[PDB]
C-alpha cells in the first residue's frame, strides 16, 4: 500500500505544516502537525478541558463505532519548546491520505498547554520518531509510519515541505518526479528516539565550504534550524545589522538587509536554502526588527533541522531495518 497527503502551512511565515487525517467510523478529519521530533499521535477531543478548546476540530471517540478505550491507558508529554498535553487513549482506524492503520492509538487530550490552545489550526500532532519515545503507559505505543511499514510497498516515507506553499507527506514509497538530481543517503542513529543524522558541514552564501561534523536530528516539528552557536555566529556575521537579542530571544536582523543562503552538508551533496527562507518576519507588528530563522541550539542540547532546513530538500526518512536519511535538492 501507499498514501499521499498534502500538507499545508498553519500562516504566512510556515511556522508549521497541517496534514488532513481521518479518524474513525465515520472519518472524522482532523488537520494534524506531523512531527518526526516525536512520538505520540495526540488529538483534541470531546474529553479536552473546554477552557482550553479554542476553534480547535476536536475528535468525540463516543461517535465513532471503531473507537475503543485502551483501557487503563494513559499519555503526558513535554515538548522542547515547553508545551504539554495528557489524557487517556482509544484505539480507532486512522488514514492518511489513503494509507489505512486500523487500531492505532489515538490518544484523546483531556489538558492541552496554552500555546495549543491559542493555536487554533492545529488539531493534534501526529509523531513519525521511533516508537520508543512514545509516551503511553502502561504499554508504549507504536506510531502510525510503524503500524503501516509491513504493509506498505516500501517501509519509507517521505517529506515534501513547501516555502510559503503546500507540499507533500507520501507513505511507502519515492516519488522520482519530486526532486532534482540523486538522492544522497547518509547514516541515522536511533538511540534518542529521533531521525539523528551528521552532517557534513556548512557554508554561508557563496563562502567557501567548511567541513565540519554537525549531529542533529531530522525534525519537521520545529520550525527554525537550531546550530551550534560558532555556526550561527558565522552567518548571522554576514548579515549587517544582525544582533543576538537576549530580550526577544534570539538573532534578530533589519528587514532592509540581504539574508544569504546556508549551505549544509549530507555526505558529499550540498543542500541549499535560499536566504529568503531565513526571514520570519518582524518581531513585533510594525516592527523593523526582523526575527532569524536560524539559530543557536546552545542549551536545547540537541540540534535541530527544522522546518527551515527540511523545506529545502527533498527527505526520505528510511524505516528500513537499519534506518537512514535521504536527501535531493528540488
Amino acid at each position: 500500500s501507499t498514501g499521499s497527503a498534502t500538507t499545508t502551512p498553519i500562516d504566512s511565515l510556515d511556522d508549521a505544516y497541517i496534514t488532513p487525517v481521518q479518524i474513525g467510523t465515520p472519518a472524522q478529519t482532523l488537520n494534524l502537525d506531523f512531527d518526526t521530533g516525536s512520538s505520540d499521535l495526540w488529538v483534541f477531543s470531546s474529553e479536552t478541558t473546554a477552557s482550553e478548546v479554542d476553534g480547535q476540530t476536536i475528535y468525540t471517540p463516543s461517535k465513532s463505532t471503531t473507537a475503543k478505550l485502551l483501557s487503563g491507558a494513559t499519555w503526558s508529554i513535554s515538548y522542547g519548546d515547553g508545551s504539554s498535553s495528557s489524557g487517556d487513549v482509544y484505539t480507532d482506524t486512522v488514514s492518511v491520505g489513503g494509507l489505512t492503520v486500523t487500531g492505532q492509538a489515538v490518544e484523546s487530550a483531556k489538558k492541552v498547554s496554552s500555546s495549543f490552545t491559542e493555536d487554533s489550526t492545529i488539531d493534534g500532532l501526529l509523531g513519525l520518531a521511533f516508537s520508543t519515545l512514545n509516551t503511553v503507559s502502561p504499554t508504549q505505543q507504536k506510531t502510525f509510519f510503524d503500524n503501516a511499514k509491513a504493509s506498505l510497498d516500501s517501509p519509507v516515507f517521505t517529506a515534501d515541505l513547501g516555502y510559503h506553499a503546500p507540499g507533500t507527506y507520501n507513505f511507502g514509497f519515492i516519488d522520482t518526479t519530486a526532486y532534482t538530481g540523486s538522492i544522497t543517503y547518509t547514516a541515522v542513529s536511533t538511540k534518542q528516539g529521533f531521525w539523528e543524522w551528521t552532517s557534513t558541514g556548512y557554508a554561508v552564501g557563496s563562502g567557501t565550504f567548511k567541513s565540519t561534523s554537525i549531529d542533529g536530528i531530522a525534525d519537521t516539528g520545529t520550525t527554525l534550524l537550531y546550530l551550534p552557536a560558532t555556526v550561527v555566529s558565522a552567518y548571522w556575521a554576514q548579515v549587517s545589522g544582525a544582533k543576538s537579542s537576549s530580550s526577544v530571544g534570539g538573532y534578530v536582523f533589519p528587514c532592509s538587509a540581504t539574508l544569504p543562503s546556508f549551505t549544509f552538508g549530507v555526505g558529499s551533496a550540498r543542500i541549499v536554502i535560499p536566504g529568503d527562507y531565513i526571514d520570519f518576519g518582524p518581531i513585533s507588528t510594525g516592527s523593523s526588527s526582523c526575527f532569524g530563522g536560524i539559530q543557536s541550539s546552545a542549551g536545547i542540547g540537541i540540534n535541530i533541522f527544522g522546518d527551515v532546513a527540511l523545506k529545502a530538500a527533498f527527505v526520505v526518512f528510511n524505516g528500513a531495518t537499519t534506518p537512514t536519511l535521504g536527501f535531493a535538492s528540488k
